[PDB]
């Protein structure tokens, strides 16, 4: 038989380790060679494997790198001049990869130039409640002042939007031991430890959702008009570069001025972190000196599109993408993801050169450029936007398998809530201890969702992913799933992004069996089996109606916070929990006549309900200056683009509200945006009611 | 049988005749008790008819009344302050008529209050090329003076926002002889033409598709949030009022300053039609002053919304929508349509009640308000835009059947175009000298298209109706038909919007017979049946491709008028020729597929691909400074609001481009149009390739 179990049973963990040794051999940076040689090795296999096309579709977009022969690099310099410490021009490369060439050295990605020299002010995390304290409570003023903040807690980006405007000039991102050395575990290459030397690359774009900086809404085709770079997207206005715990301890251990304000702002090095402005007594005419050089420059990216044709639905697609392109190696960060993808299109083809074909069409992505900024997923978007939008079943990311080996992860659509629980219970846990039990028992005890027994955790989708443009801008249910870390023991993985994130840091400390990875393959492939194969869409309205009354309650709550202007400005909930409970009994009824009814036009009729169920969240006008986030229940915190905020028109309006000089200006936009989310969730709950 | 001949054949002139009679007995105004009634009325009717359901839809609008106690009225005012001449407080009503209540007065709907006075300057149409006369050739400024405008050419709205950028402080609109009086036809009641004492009601909106002032993207239900009057929609920032031509003359008679340009300046009053500012010599120190003293008021308004559910695809809808709502009687303007709109329910329900159901379901909508900005559909439309984007296959307009006798006039999109030719050569021509021939042979006889022989003339849409929000907001294809005047012996009718516009007039001068307005009523209700009825849509996308090379021809034309700025920006239409030449080869491809597949799956696809391919042409961020317009092959003119532009995104963008301060910014702009064409048509082809 051709079936679900059929198709799990010929994925190998083998295969996945074979793939992930593969792709992991030199790096694959977008833009580059490599990636376009890795680019067409993925389009010959997948056609190898039985795909009915493997196309690439290509973009010219913004991308940014060091200049070779001008290394980016950070100094003390004396009252002098002269520079009497200089922080690292690259990371000592691990055993037996000294010789390797074209590694990138650490930058980050798509900072301006410049040589600002100026006084440290120590900014911890660089939250939007990290500048609160200094500004407001330590009355510490940022401006003029170069910033250093310690990586973790939000997206690397919002820490550069913040101190931008706080008046900084410069931003100087390090990892502190505190966020990637876990107590007890051995530095790379004897553990899984970020050593000193070790940084960790990124790009510090503030997109929202647009994609190529140059041509938001729009493909970056070959004759695309392209905004000048003072009118691009996202670019930080002030430089910026990543540095390791050797090199920032040389920079933090001479702070002077304020004592951190509590232990939060404490991390494990042996110095005071103490928050300037400025070095102590000795050395307060010493200042701290960058050097950026980057340069940004329109560079062609490749997507691979491998295609397996619906049998009976061809017209209704399901996504399976991942990245391809990485900082270095990519060990994890994503070929541990694209090596899963791989086993699985080549999974599906065995069954395929049997005569199967699944009922809808399913698409499989490898997208490059992501690490510039989702730029492959999005342009890819962007160009076959009316084809997602009214053929999208759903779109199942596919980036990094494994965080850690403790437990699943999974952060999706309440739609996909069902499913997700019903197939993890049918695999089988790769757990020690869970020996002959289900994945979903072992994932339920190790991560119990915090309002329901004997369930799992599952969580809402954040950004900074390619699945971003498919869920928030198009509305297409979408879904992750990977192994993850024991959160509670310690508070992503110390190595990401570093030169030291390799197939060895894989093999002998992650995933030596490669069973974590057979897992997660399991978990994605058998989502994108069921959605492409079930009669009808494994989808449960009903689901959304639960969060949606979660989310109202959560919403609520923060507006009761200031019960005075609530009642001066009239700031009503009523509508948002009529339209809610609404909601509640149409999805109710919908799911009774779901049940109870071979005739194909009516199977069609309420699978097209189901698959536009998440597409009536889409506001065509888009949220408050951020046009491309048009879900109006789910978006990436406006303060860190990693996490998912519910309701986040009302949320942002309601967001520091109390220091809003207009009061009622800012609570007329609260009840603005409780119209607009009452209004949204009715008009997707009748989406649901008899057509006619 | 129950087929479309039978539908036909049951529509009867003499039921047509009875329906307009019964409507317009008493005004009709929007938002009024009359009014309410009317739509009760309606709606009791189309469930007796046998409709599925008839439901009301109300929103809460802003409307704009005359203050019943402080009349509105203009003067001319000698030195001391004393009015020695003022306009009409009213119409003198018609024959029979003189003791109806409720008559509203003329006026212009959302005028500001106030009382300027000032000096006339007479500025022709106020058409965007009427001002740049004035200023650029004649230099004459309008700033602080009052402009007197004559109606006719472009939609008011639009003179209105011309002579409030042109600094005016007032406008007087005018009804002139040389537009609103044929020769050799007598005044109401004696003939069809204005009498002098005859006045245009009408909104000078410019709401560029928004709808409710208020409440843009969303409807104005009972919980929205509506903006303060400041930051309304469209509304007017100087008085506006209307007058008819024997107070026209007694303004226009005693101005000096400059001749008019030339003839095309002149009306058929016997006065000079000098352009001002002021009158001459003796009356120098005259002045005129207008008293407006008009309120803005957020009124409910009713739409009915009438059901016929399809048997085999209900969730597919075909709509035949027009308003209800009148300035007066409206025996044309809307009633002669929406009197068809009722014979066309009643014929469906006769069928129905044989036990017949069209395939797709069939919306029957009684629009309110639409005088006033076209609020009730809009309004609705934001309600339904989930339901209406993923489900709606056509909307057909209805409001009025005729304007004139003489032959049939029909504006639509492209993929209507067949249909109409077809269903046209299938219905019997009412003309005179055309007894037994085809509808299509007297259409194509009387109005021969200007670029093939032996075809019609059929128009692309613009706005300034129902179906603005559904073609040009939200992409379904939309089409409208009617009665017409024959063009080339007489250069809208004489007494639209005016109280003589009553059932008498349309009885006695226009269609005693009611003729026209069934042959309007076959031709509306045929393309309805059709497009509810046929297995295979009945859209040709060739016809699409066919227009699209015309359209990119023009523009062409137009941006070649600047041969040295097109070499020294590199401006290349290449993309939009190569989209267009794609477009046509797909659309050959699909339209051999259509012919060439029962599979009721393979059916599905392939409507779905016809529905969805006007939707393609939907642009998300909208055209510039109009987020309403979304459509990039269509938008009403920004200087005539009545009038299609083709390709509007590139037409404004080459407007007047002659005259802007910085070329290579808007040369700039015009290849971002380019770019945005290029792409949209190419989007929309693809949406026409094999799915998968
Ligand atoms: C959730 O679903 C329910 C349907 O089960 C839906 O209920 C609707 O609520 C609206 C808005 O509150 C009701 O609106 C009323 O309609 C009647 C006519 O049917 C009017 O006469 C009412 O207006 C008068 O009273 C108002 C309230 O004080 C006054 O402000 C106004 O000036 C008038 O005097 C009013 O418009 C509507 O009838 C029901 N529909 C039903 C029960 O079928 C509800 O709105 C949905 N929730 C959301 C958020 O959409
Ligand atoms: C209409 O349909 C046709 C398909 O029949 C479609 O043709 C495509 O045109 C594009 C854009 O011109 C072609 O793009 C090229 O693709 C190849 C790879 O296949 C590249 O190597 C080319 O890039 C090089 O050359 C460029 C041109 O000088 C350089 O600027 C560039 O730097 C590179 O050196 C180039 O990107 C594409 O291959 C075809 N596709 C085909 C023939 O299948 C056309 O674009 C459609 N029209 C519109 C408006 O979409
Ligand atoms: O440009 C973008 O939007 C993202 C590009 C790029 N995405 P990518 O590196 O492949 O993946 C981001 C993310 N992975 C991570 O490990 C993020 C970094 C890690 N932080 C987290 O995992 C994190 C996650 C959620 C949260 F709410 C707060 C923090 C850290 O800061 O060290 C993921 O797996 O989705 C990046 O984050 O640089
Ligand atoms: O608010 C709006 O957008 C329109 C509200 C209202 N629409 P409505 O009066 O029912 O119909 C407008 C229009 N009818 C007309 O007669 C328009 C007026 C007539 N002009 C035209 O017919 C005209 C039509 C096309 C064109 F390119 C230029 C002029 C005139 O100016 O006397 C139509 O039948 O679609 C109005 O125009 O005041
Ligand atoms: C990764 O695997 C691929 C496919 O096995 C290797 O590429 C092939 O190398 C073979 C034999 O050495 C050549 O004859 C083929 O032309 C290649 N096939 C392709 C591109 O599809 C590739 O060398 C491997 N890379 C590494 C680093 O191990
Ligand atoms: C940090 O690096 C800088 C730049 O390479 C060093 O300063 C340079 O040294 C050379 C040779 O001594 C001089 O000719 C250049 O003029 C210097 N450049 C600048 C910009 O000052 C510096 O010595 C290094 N510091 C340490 C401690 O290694
Ligand atoms: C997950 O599995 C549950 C349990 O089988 C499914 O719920 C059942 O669905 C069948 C088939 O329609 C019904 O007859 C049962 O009454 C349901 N049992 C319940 C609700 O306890 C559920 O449909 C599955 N979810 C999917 C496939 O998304
Ligand atoms: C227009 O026609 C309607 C329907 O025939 C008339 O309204 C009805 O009047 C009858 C008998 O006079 C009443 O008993 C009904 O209650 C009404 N029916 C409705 C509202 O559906 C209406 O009077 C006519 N109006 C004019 C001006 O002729
Ligand atoms: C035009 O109308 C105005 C207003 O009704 C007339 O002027 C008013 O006349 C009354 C009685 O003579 C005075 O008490 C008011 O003070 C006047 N009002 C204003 C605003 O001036 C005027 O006479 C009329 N002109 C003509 C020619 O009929
Ligand atoms: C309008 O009528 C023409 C002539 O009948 C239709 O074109 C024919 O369609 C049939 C049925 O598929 C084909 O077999 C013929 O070859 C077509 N004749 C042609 C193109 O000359 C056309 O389809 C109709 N348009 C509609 C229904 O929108
Ligand atoms: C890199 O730096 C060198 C050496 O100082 C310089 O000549 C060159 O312009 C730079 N390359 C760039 C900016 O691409
Ligand atoms: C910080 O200091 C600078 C002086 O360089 C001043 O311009 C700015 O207003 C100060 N800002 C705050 C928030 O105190
Ligand atoms: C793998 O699992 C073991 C057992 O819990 C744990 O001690 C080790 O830290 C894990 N490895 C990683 C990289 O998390
Ligand atoms: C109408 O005008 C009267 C009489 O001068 C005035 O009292 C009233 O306020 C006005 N009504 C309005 C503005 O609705
Ligand atoms: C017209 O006249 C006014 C003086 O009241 C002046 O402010 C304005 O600049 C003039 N405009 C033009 C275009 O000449
Ligand atoms: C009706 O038709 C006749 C014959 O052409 C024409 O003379 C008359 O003007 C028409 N009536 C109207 C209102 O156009
Ligand atoms: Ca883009
Ligand atoms: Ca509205
Ligand atoms: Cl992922
Ligand atoms: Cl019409
Ligand atoms: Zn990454
Ligand atoms: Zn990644
Ligand atoms: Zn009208
Ligand atoms: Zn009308």
């Amino acid at each position: 038989k051709h079936n679900m179990k059929a198709f799990l049973d010929e994925l190998k963990a083998e295969n996945i380790k074979k793939f992930l040794y593969n792709f992991t051999q030199i790096p694959h940076l977008a833009g580059t060679e490599q990636n376009f040689q890795l680019a067409k090795q993925i389009q010959s296999q997948w056609k190898e494997f039985g795909l009915d096309s493997v196309e690439l579709a290509h973009y010219d977009v913004l991308l940014s790198y060091p200049n070779k022969t001008h290394p980016n690099y950070i100094s003390i310099i004396n009252e002098d001049g002269n520079e009497i410490f200089n922080t690292s021009l690259f990371e000592p490369p691990p055993p037996g990869y000294e010789n390797v060439s074209d590694i990138v050295p650490p930058f980050s990605a798509f900072s301006p130039q410049g040589m600002p020299e100026g006084d440290l002010v120590y900014v911890n995390y660089a939250r939007t409640e990290d500048f609160f304290k200094l500004e407001r409570d330590m009355k510490i003023n940022c401006s003029g002042k170069i910033v250093i903040a310690r990586y973790g807690k939000v997206f690397r980006g919002n820490k550069v939007k913040n101190a931008q405007l706080a008046g900084a000039k410069g931003v100087i991102l390090y990892s502190d031991p505190a966020d990637y050395f876990a107590p007890g575990v051995k530095s790379y290459p004897d553990g899984w430890n970020l050593p000193g030397g070790g940084v960790q690359r990124g790009n510090i774009l503030n997109l929202n959702g647009a994609g190529d900086p140059l041509t938001p809404g729009y493909p970056a085709n070959e004759y695309a008009y392209r905004r000048g770079i003072a009118e691009a997207v996202g670019l930080p206005s002030i430089p910026v570069h990543p540095i390791g715990y050797y090199d920032a301890q040389k920079l933090l251990e001479k702070m002077g001025g304020s004592a951190p304000p509590d232990s939060s702002w404490r991390g494990s090095l042996k110095v005071p972190y103490n928050v300037g402005p400025g070095f102590t007594g000795n050395f307060s005419t010493q200042k701290v000196k960058m050097h950026i050089h980057s340069t940004n420059e329109v560079t062609r990216i490749y997507n691979v599109i491998g295609t397996l044709r619906g049998a009976v639905e061809p017209d209704r697609y399901v996504i399976l993408g991942g990245h391809r392109d990485s900082w270095v190696f990519g060990g994890i960060d994503p070929q541990s993801g694209a090596a899963v993808v791989h086993e699985i299109v080549r999974s599906f083809g065995t069954l395929k050169k049997e005569g199967w074909r699944p009922r809808r069409t399913i698409l499989f992505a490898s997208w490059d450029a992501e690490e510039f900024g989702l730029l492959g997923s999005t342009e890819w978007a962007e160009e076959n936007s009316r084809l997602l939008q009214e053929r999208g079943v759903a779109y199942i990311n596919a980036d990094s398998s494994i965080e850690g080996n403790y437990t699943l992860r999974v952060d999706c659509t309440p739609l996909m809530y069902s499913l997700v629980h019903n197939l993890t219970k049918e695999l089988k846990s790769p757990d020690e201890g869970f020996e002959g039990k289900s994945l979903y028992e072992s994932w339920t005890k190790k991560s119990p969702s915090p309002e329901f027994s004997g369930m799992p955790r599952i969580s809402k989708l954040g950004s900074g992913n390619d699945f971003e443009v498919f869920f928030q801008r198009l509305g297409i249910a979408s879904g992750r799933a990977r192994y993850t870390k024991n959160w509670e023991t310690n508070k992503g993985y110390p190595l990401y992004h570093s030169v030291y994130e390799t197939y060895e840091l894989v093999e002998k400390f992650y995933d030596p069996m490669f069973k974590y990875h057979l897992t997660v393959a399991q978990v994605r492939g058998g989502m994108v089996f069921e959605l492409a194969n079930s009669i009808v869409l494994p989808f449960d309205c009903r689901d959304y109606a639960v969060v949606l009354r979660k989310y109202a309650d959560k919403i609520y709550s923060i507006s009761m916070k200031h019960p005075q202007e609530m009642k001066t400005y009239s700031v009503s909930f009523d509508s948002l929990f009529s339209a809610v409970k609404n909601f509640t009994e149409i999805a109710s009824k919908f799911s009774e006549r779901l049940q109870d009814f071979s005739n194909p036009i009516v199977l069609r009729m309420m699978n097209d309900q189901l698959m536009f169920l998440e597409r009536a969240f889409i506001d065509p006008l888009g949220l408050p200056d951020r046009p491309f986030y048009r879900h109006v229940i789910y978006a990436p915190s406006s303060h860190n683009k990693y996490a998912g905020e519910s309701f986040p028109g009302i949320y942002d309006a309601l967001f520091d509200i109390e220091s809003k000089v207009d009061p009622s200006k800012a609570w007329g936009e609260v009840k603005r945006q409780i119209y607009v989310a009452a209004f949204t969730v009715q008009a997707a709950a009748e989406t649901l009611s008899e057509v006619a």
